[PDB]
């Protein structure tokens, strides 16, 4: 019983956070775990201010509203080679990676490594934080709020 969340630098509090290696996350359970990390999902001017500040991914996430890419530096399979904020427009499919916004977090870049989940609940399952350097934080918890998503 096991949870991998791979995590990145937080860029104006914005993160992203990609669960088990694959798009797996509904908007529901998206809410529920930026909640275990004392955080909400952004919203689009959250996101913009992060992009601002050096943020860019190359997968989809929820944000409030919407599903996004926040993006720098054109790159084909990125977002169709677009920059800035872009939004998925048309999909079959519900399930993406997420993220989050924290309000304590500094200001601009901060690519220190996430050293705790310090609002999850008590539960089985073992969630393990991933940074992007390999470091990792582990303990036994809860984040999913909503039976259909467990
Ligand atoms: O776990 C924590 C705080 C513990 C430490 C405290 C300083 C920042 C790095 C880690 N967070 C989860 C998601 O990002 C914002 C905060």
């Amino acid at each position: 019983n096991q949870i991998d969340l791979n995590v990145t630098c937080r860029y104006a509090g914005v993160f992203h956070v990609e669960k088990n290696g694959r798009y797996s996350i509904s908007r529901t359970e998206a809410a529920d775990l930026c909640q275990a990390f004392n955080s909400t999902l952004p919203t689009m001017d959250q996101m913009k201010l992060a992009l601002s500040k050096g943020f860019e991914t190359c997968r989809y996430g929820f944000i409030e509203g919407n599903v996004v890419i926040p993006r720098i530096h054109p790159n084909a399979i990125c977002a169709a080679n677009h920059t800035g904020v872009y939004i998925l427009v048309t999909s079959n499919t519900s399930h993406y990676d997420t993220y989050c916004f924290n309000a304590s977090a500094p200001p601009e870049e901060d690519c220190t490594s996430v050293t705790d989940l310090p609002n999850s609940f008590d539960g089985p399952v073992t969630i393990t934080i991933v940074n992007r350097d390999g470091t990792r934080y582990s303990k036994k918890g809860e984040y999913r709020t909503h039976q259909e998503d467990i």
